[PDB]
């Protein structure tokens, strides 16, 4: 009646956003004192991403659409300090949203793939009075989006379908992966992360590799690593969202040369879906079970980790 199931993928492909939606779904969410504790984080992760924006105009020569952010700009760092500290004063919340709200601010915002952008930055930046509100208490949804990456091996149990689920979450980093075969042993199923937003950016450890090719490799290892042949091979294409707002504007040429399909959502998600499932060198005794996924989005991993209980009951 256990079960033991280990998430898997580069930096960023949405594993430890999986973890959080089981204690939403399975564990009835996040206490008032648990969202409190993630208050700092979101506070963290907006001042981070606003000032890395504000980076980015230095290194791609971006002027303000307004003289006057100037002087925003030297202020949000006079003020930043007190974010990281849990606190969002209305004078703070003010100067941050004048800068997002700047033209120049936004044009360098559209091309975040040049630089590095948290995902949630334009989430938590557009929300910035309801966060700044006093006595703000983090939702479920802000705790889903924060940002934060994992080094070591995080552990969660919750229990669903009467079944006792033990999941095992690591880093993707490169530096980190030299840590995922500690966790190898009675694996029951493995859910790899894939982030198909990732198809036209490159890995902040290394600029000259593509973020996709990076998983495709990773995917290569563990999906044909004899150790795992009866282990369930989960596959998670995340990230769907941000993904079907990208297709439209970024060639998926960029990277994979050969792609004839158009710039939409079916016809590339379904091309992506292939290019990881042809990775299988054993296709006729190595089943790989493929899930589109939203993971900050609870509905949609509730129901897709529904249909992934039941295969592994039905299989393991
Ligand atoms: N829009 C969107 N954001 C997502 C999705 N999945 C994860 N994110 C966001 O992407 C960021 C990184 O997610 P996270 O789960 O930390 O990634 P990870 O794979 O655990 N990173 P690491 O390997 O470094 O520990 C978070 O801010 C999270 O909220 C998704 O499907 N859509
Ligand atoms: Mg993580």
């Amino acid at each position: 009646r256990e079960v033991k199931l280990l998430l898997l993928g580069a930096g960023e492909s949405g594993k430890s956003t999986i973890v959080k939606q089981m204690k939403i779904i399975h564990e009835a969410g996040y206490s008032e004192e648990e969202c409190k504790q993630y208050k700092a984080v979101v506070y963290s992760n907006t001042i981070q991403s606003i000032i890395a924006i504000i980076r980015a105009m230095g290194r791609l020569k971006i002027d303000f659409g307004d003289a006057a952010r100037a002087d925003d700009a030297r202020q949000l760092f006079v003020l930043a300090g007190a974010a990281e500290e849990g606190f969002m004063t209305a004078e703070l919340a003010g100067v941050i949203k004048r800068l997002w709200k700047d033209s120049g601010v936004q044009a360098c915002f559209n091309r975040s793939r040049e630089y590095q952008l948290n995902d949630s930055a334009a989430y938590y930046l557009n929300d910035l009075d309801r966060i700044a509100q006093p006595n703000y208490i983090p939702t479920q949804q802000d705790v889903l989006r924060t940002r934060v990456p994992t080094t070591g091996i995080v552990e969660t149990h919750f229990t669903f379908k009467d079944l006792h689920f033990k999941m095992f979450d690591v880093g993707g980093q490169r530096s980190e992966r030299k840590k995922w075969i500690h966790c190898f042993e009675g694996v029951t199923a493995i859910i790899f992360c894939v982030a198909l937003s990732d198809y036209d950016l490159v890995l902040a450890e290394d600029e000259e590799m593509n973020r996709m090719h990076e998983s495709m490799k990773l995917f290569d290892s563990i999906c044909n690593n004899k150790w795992f042949t009866d282990t369930s091979i989960i596959l998670f294409l995340n990230k769907k969202d941000l993904f079907e707002e990208k297709i439209k504007k970024s060639p998926l040429t960029i990277c994979y040369p050969e792609y004839a399909g158009s710039n939409t959502y079916e016809e590339a998600a379904a091309y992506i879906q292939c290019q990881f499932e042809d990775l299988n060198k054993r296709k006729d005794t190595k089943e790989i079970y493929t899930h589109f996924t939203c993971a900050t989005d609870t509905k949609n991993v509730q129901f897709v980790f529904d249909a992934v209980t039941d295969v592994i009951i039905k299989n393991n």
